């Protein structure tokens, strides 16, 4: 054994793997990231306007009291290099970038049954061993590149936003952008201003709602920094981990007048989250309600967007309210004499040629600068594209051929001492919260393990299958998905995998 436990990710979930398995148990540990420097997701998206969904004060590890209190809240909302700086300022102050290997993707990983440890290989054939294995692998994204006929003739700068580069400059060009989810929100109000003509290629219109990003004032960061004891309480105790009051007010139960005053309050206030969840409590339950949140976006985006026609086809079709987006200033962008929206649902890009993309109807687009506003994938692909094989070799893409599974998200059966962070079947909230969560339960169960000198961790397959109809007991009562998700919020997620914990670990399989 080269080590107690090997790491993949450098980002969140894989910087407080390290931290809490070496300093806080003793254990020799070496973590692994393709990426030259530390912060995972934060450090491989660079593009225009990338922005956290959840505010600064809760996008960020609670576990370091002294580092609450030194934080910069510059804004509501955290910017990409400003997340980045961050999680580099973790790194100097734990010292963790000593045991952590950049520049090193991991290739394969297969399991020892002899001896009860990992096999890793990286994908310069160097080889490590280690009893546990941590994948703290993150979500790849969506579309490699769009799958259109003559892409690859295009001679104008072609970026997508998964590997945006340097010095990309804006002024007296004609740019494009494919893809009006979330990623593409972002770009499009960050760019429309600095480019001669935008052409947006929307296939689907989406419900945004305003962000609401705004400045801290000293005595607004003091606020917040005086309480962060009942703060965090908070998120533990709550569904989302977004700091929000998740309201229980049925949609239905109150007047249009009322109504009207209660979205109103949160669209003025901003985010996502906080108009889907604490306006009313039923949003994502009953199709009445949901109705309800839609026509109050719809309007306001027929009031924002002055051509009634382009607001028409930004307008979102039957689509309910699920997954919230929020933007700095996204509608209003149509508004302006450089900026065309082209529905590519009514009339479908066909060809991209040299100088330009061509759609259904004839018409020659051109461009100097085509964006792929790539999204992101299901992941369940990120493990898909590691070797990983556990007991008599079956490989992860073998055992999730029909979707992923797992044990509280965390725990694959026939994959023994690996435990995932972040990974499928998880809860749906705030991601640092539940990726704390997570990490010190499995570090608590590594740690069981070394008291009582056994080496082979796994779940079984009933475990699993009860996991899955915890998930699809849920998640059928929802709107969503009309799974593979636990829908419970973090707090009931908090007590499953406390439950199990007390239960000496109930469902898997210690052995030796
Ligand atoms: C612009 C943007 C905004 C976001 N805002 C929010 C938000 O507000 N709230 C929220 O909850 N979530 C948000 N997210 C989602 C975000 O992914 C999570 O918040 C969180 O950062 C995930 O951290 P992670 O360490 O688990 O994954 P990652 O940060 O993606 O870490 C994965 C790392 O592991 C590395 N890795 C993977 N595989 C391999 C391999 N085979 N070999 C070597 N190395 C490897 C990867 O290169 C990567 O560096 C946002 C994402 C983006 C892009």
């Amino acid at each position: 054994m080269d080590f107690d436990a090997i790491i993949i990710g450098a980002g969140f979930g894989g910087l407080y793997s390290l931290k809490k398995l070496r300093d806080d148990f003793n254990l020799k540990v070496r973590a692994f990231d393709r990426a030259t420097e530390v912060g995972g997701t934060w450090f491989w998206n660079q593009y225009p306007g990338a922005l956290s969904d959840s505010e600064t004060h809760l996008y960020c590890y609670s576990w370091d009291k002294e580092l609450l209190q030194e934080m910069e809240i510059k804004r509501k909302y955290i910017s990409q290099p400003d997340v980045l700086a961050y999680l580099k300022r973790v790194a100097d102050k734990h010292d963790l970038r000593k045991d952590i290997q950049f520049e090193t993707g991991i290739r394969s990983a297969y399991f020892d049954e002899e001896n009860s440890f990992w096999n890793v290989t990286t994908e310069n054939d160097e080889k490590f061993t280690a009893r546990f294995l941590i994948t703290a692998l993150g979500l790849l994204a969506a579309p490699n590149l769009p799958k259109i006929k003559g892409i690859e003739t295009f001679k104008g700068e072609l970026h997508h936003t998964s590997r945006w580069p340097k010095d990309v400059t804006f002024s007296g060009k004609r740019v494009g952008v494919i893809g009006t989810g979330s990623t593409g929100v972002q770009v499009i109000t960050a760019i429309a201003s600095q480019v001669k003509h935008l052409t947006v290629f929307q296939r689907s219109a989406q419900y945004s709602v305003p962000i609401g990003n705004v400045v801290m004032s000293e005595t607004d960061v003091a606020k917040i920094k005086e309480n962060y004891d009942q703060i965090w309480e908070n998120v533990w105790n709550s569904a989302l981990g977004y700091g929000l009051n998740e309201s229980t007010l049925p949609t239905m139960s109150v007047s249009a007048e009322e109504r009207d005053k209660i979205f109103e309050k949160a669209w003025q206030e901003g985010g996502g989250f906080r108009f889907m969840f604490e306006t009313f409590g039923d949003i994502a339950v009953d199709e009445t309600a949901n109705i309800e949140a839609q026509n109050f976006i719809k309007k306001k985006i027929s009031e924002i967007v002055k051509d009634p026609f382009v607001a028409k086809k930004l307008t979102p079709t039957d689509l309910y309210a699920c997954r919230p987006l929020c933007d700095s200033g996204y509608y209003e962008i149509f508004n302006r004499d450089n900026v065309s929206l082209e529905d590519v649902k009514a009339n479908p890009i066909v060809e991209i040629k040299e100088d330009c993309v061509v759609t259904a109807d004839g018409v020659e687009h051109k461009l100097d600068m085509l964006i792929c506003a790539t999204g992101f994938d299901a992941v369940d692909g990120s493990y898909k594209r590691i070797d990983i094989r556990g007991k008599d070799g079956i490989s992860i893409k073998d055992h999730w051929k029909d979707g992923p599974n797992s044990y509280l998200g965390m725990m694959v059966s026939n994959f023994p001492n690996m435990f995932m962070v972040f990974g499928p079947n998880g809860p749906v909230a705030n991601s640092p919260p539940i990726i704390e969560t997570q990490v010190r339960w499995i570090a608590d169960l590594i740690g069981y393990a070394e008291d009582h000198q056994i080496n082979q961790i796994e779940a079984t397959k009933d475990a699993v299958d009860n996991w899955t109809n915890t998930c699809s007991d849920i998640a059928n009562k929802t709107l969503f998905a009309k799974v593979y998700l636990y829908m419970g919020g973090l707090k009931e997620y908090r007590n499953q995998i406390s439950e199990v914990s007390n239960n000496n670990y109930k469902g898997c399989l210690l052995k030796q």
